[PDB]
RNA sequence: CUCUCCUCGGCUUG
RNA sequence: CAAGCCGAGGAGAG
């Protein structure tokens, strides 16, 4: 209900009418700023007899649900009228009269955008920017580009040249509102000069329409008493040795190559070979040259299996590979399940090429002689910090890859050290459906967060989820485990290490140029600072001049890109599909049927019998649902569903070649949106009566 | 410009 | 809770 000097300097000219954004460290009262100013206004146009709505902005769905069940509400609701959405809620279906119904709304940005959408088009009831005095965007750095913010505030720009428009026409102008930006920091984009920073900042300040970027400039003493940084460290792990279990490797690699005479210029272990084989399989596919898809698969797997003991233990690459040739196995003997059978010698010959060092391999593993080095320092941080502290500590640990979360947790597990001294650990990945990996849940989240503020659980070990946009408790220790992205995700991690004597730290090794990275974007850094200082010091009359040319190029270039936007013959029973490993006939695009326009499926008697079912491995760890669906070569096709009661089955279109009548230039496509022809609708006529 | 990794949102069938 | 659809952003390699 109140402010701090800092905090009020910086809000002053907002509570005056301007629009400005707000750039302050994390964990600095933003929020609060906010709530301020929501009530000042408020309370201002309440006094004058003239309307007063306020909508915030935000690009998350906890984040929505946060602020409102903890900072907006309990402040607010004994004088005003509050309501929170999100497309979790079924508040929704009804926007306009939630919109007439409630002063304060918190939301995600692209309902709005919906609802715009509606008016400008559709026939529904529609709304309009003029209808509120206030808009709120939090994480505003966002505002660039083609994101959702961005589209908003062109509509506002556009509605501000009209009024500048009818200015010297017919009159008045149509009132737009108030604009608050919130954020940490706005970045430098991809800038290699400190005039493009300078122009960068201009950027982002011109899609705002902002008067002043506004940072702190007096009570830096306060500030910095008040929030405290940790202490930056590096630690660089080097290794001449681990020879036995990456030879081995090695070999397999160069047999299963000279097997097929294939031998690229790149090197083993790299992201160039990965290329090149995903090149080769592809071509392959395309082809119908079966012995060459196989072994570029199977060269693929290894070569991840190489990637992953660079980073961690070897047992995980072991397991990679386990689980891989174990499904293989099963697949085609859950095929062989049925009814002469006849063979594949190439299948048959990687089965056994496995299959023939699996215990060597296992037992290589399996030494203390050679564990890894950077996991060495990793432990010798965490207990020298777990130590220090008397059971005082909380800490965070970043990585790239989901596996690497599980696969720290468990070798985390496994010790006991850490165990003695007070660590409880847990992993943390996000929640999108395309990472080779099956995500986590939302409620899995929520619970994880909730018991790391408690207590139950000490440190976490997450991807790129844990930036920004979640609830979390200041922390002791933060560690970046091989892994930098950016200017802005460095210093919200960083942000993170509040909770005096506090440190930050990076490992890594020598050979790759991480270390490099995060010395450029300290670079970036002090960049941004004299930039944004200049600009703060910058004539207001240019100013304005520089940031209507902006504006104007901005729509202008937008334009120029929706004129192309404009722009597919439809001949379903034209194409065929094959099985990219044995390319055969499988159906042709008369028989493809479409649910609600999103689910392709193919209900005929003869395809049923072209498939197998399995069961369901998200739901083994009852019943089965969504099984499965695999050719006979061991090629998966698709899925089960279920529509008006019935089973049916559907496909995803990257496991198959197209094939067309007139030239038959084959090809894949990765996604249906992208293959040329259109498909009909469900009839019940067909398939019976 | 391509490929991979990572994150987000809106929406359908059960 | 499972499956599917569409869009957006960031990093790296080539
Ligand atoms: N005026 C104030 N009076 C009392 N406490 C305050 C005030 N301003 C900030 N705080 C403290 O700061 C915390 C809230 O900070 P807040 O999370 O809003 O910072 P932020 O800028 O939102 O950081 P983030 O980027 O995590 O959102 C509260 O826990 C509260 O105790
Ligand atoms: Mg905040
Ligand atoms: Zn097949």
């Amino acid at each position: 209900l109140q402010l701090r000097p800092y905090q009020m300097e910086v809000a002053q000219p907002a509570l005056d009418g301007k629009n400005i954004i707000i750039c302050l460290p994390t964990g600095s009262g933003k929020t609060r700023v906010a709530v301020y100013i929501t009530k000042d206004h408020l309370d201002k146009k309440k006094q004058a007899s003239e309307s007063g709505k306020v909508i915030v902005l935000v690009n998350k769905v906890m984040l929505a649900e946060q602020l409102f069940r903890k900072e907006f509400n309990p402040y607010l609701k004994k004088w005003y009228r509050i309501i929170g959405l999100s497309g979790d809620t079924q508040l929704k279906i009804s926007f306009p009269e939630v919109v007439k119904s409630y002063d304060v709304i918190i939301s995600t940005a692209q309902i709005l955008e919906n609802s715009l959408l509606n008016l400008e088009s559709g026939d529904d009831d529609g709304v309009q920017l003029s209808d509120f005095s206030l808009i709120i965007i939090d994480e505003c750095h966002h505002t660039n580009k083609e994101a959702v913010y961005n589209n908003i505030m062109r509509r506002y720009l556009k509605q501000k040249l009209r009024n500048n428009d009818l200015k010297k026409q017919n009159k008045p102008a149509i009132p737009l509102p108030q604009i608050l930006g919130l954020t940490a920091s706005p970045g430098v984009g991809a800038a290699k000069k400190q005039s493009e920073a300078e122009k960068h900042i201009l950027n982002i300040c011109a899609n705002l329409d902002a008067f002043t970027i506004k940072t702190v400039k007096e009570n830096l003493g306060q500030l910095k008493h008040q929030i405290k940084e940790p202490c930056k460290k590096f630690v660089i792990a080097d290794d001449t040795r681990e020879n036995p279990f990456k030879e081995k490797l090695l070999e397999i690699m160069a047999s299963i190559q000279t097997y097929c005479q294939k031998s690229p210029m790149s090197d083993f272990g790299t992201q160039h070979y990965e290329q090149w084989a995903i090149q080769m399989e592809k071509k392959a596919a395309k082809d119908g040259n079966r012995k060459d898809r196989v072994c570029a698969e199977h060269l693929r797997k290894y070569n991840e299996a190489l990637q992953i003991n660079d980073t961690i233990r070897m047992i995980d690459a072991y397991s990679h590979l386990e689980t891989f040739y174990t499904d293989e196995k099963e697949k085609k003997f859950a095929v062989l399940n049925d009814s002469s059978l006849k063979l594949d010698e190439t299948d048959e010959f990687l089965m056994n090429l496995f299959f023939d060092n699996k215990k060597m391999l296992k037992k290589l593993a399996e030494n203390p002689k050679y564990e890894n080095e950077k996991l060495i320092k990793l432990r010798n941080t965490i207990l020298e910090q777990f130590t220090r502290s008397e059971e005082s500590s909380r800490g965070i640990i970043f990585t790239k890859t989901r596996q690497s979360t599980y696969a720290l947790s468990q070798w985390i597990m496994e010790n006991a050290k850490f165990a003695e001294v007070g660590v409880k650990a847990h992993h943390l990945i996000g929640a999108g459906h395309s990472s080779e990996v099956k995500p986590m849940t939302q409620t899995e989240q929520k619970e994880v967060i909730s018991k790391f503020r408690t207590g139950e659980i000490n440190l976490l070990i997450a991807t790129t989820v844990a930036e920004e946009g979640l609830d979390i408790k200041e922390c002791n220790i933060v560690i970046r485990y091989g892994l930098v992205t950016n200017e802005i995700a460095m210093v919200q991690a960083r942000g993170r290490a509040r909770a005096d004597e506090s440190t930050y730290v990076l490992v890594t090794s020598s050979g790759s140029g991480v270390t490099e990275r995060e010395i450029v974007n300290d670079f970036r850094e002090k960049m941004k600072y004299k930039a944004i200082n200049r600009v703060q010091n910058m004539k207001p009359e240019e100013y304005a001049h520089k940031i209507l040319e902006l504006q104007v190029q901005s729509i202008l270039e937008k334009k120029m890109k929706v004129k192309r936007s404009i722009a597919y013959n439809d001949n379903p029973s034209l194409i065929t599909l094959l099985c990219k490993n044995c390319s055969m006939l499988v159906c042709s695009g008369e028989n493809i049927h479409v649910i609600e326009k999103m689910h392709h499926v193919n209900m005929t008697p003869e395809f049923k019998g072209l498939y197998i079912v399995r069961e369901n491995k998200a739901l083994q760890k009852d019943y089965q649902t969504n099984g499965e669906i695999i050719c006979k070569c061991g090629q998966a096709w698709g899925t089960m569903m279920v529509h008006k009661g019935l089973d049916l089955p559907c496909l995803k279109i990257r496991n198959f070649v197209v094939n067309f009548k007139n030239n038959s230039p084959k090809k894949q496509y990765k996604k249906w949106v992208e293959l040329p022809i259109r498909f009909p609708d469900l009839d019940y006529s067909e398939y019976c009566l």
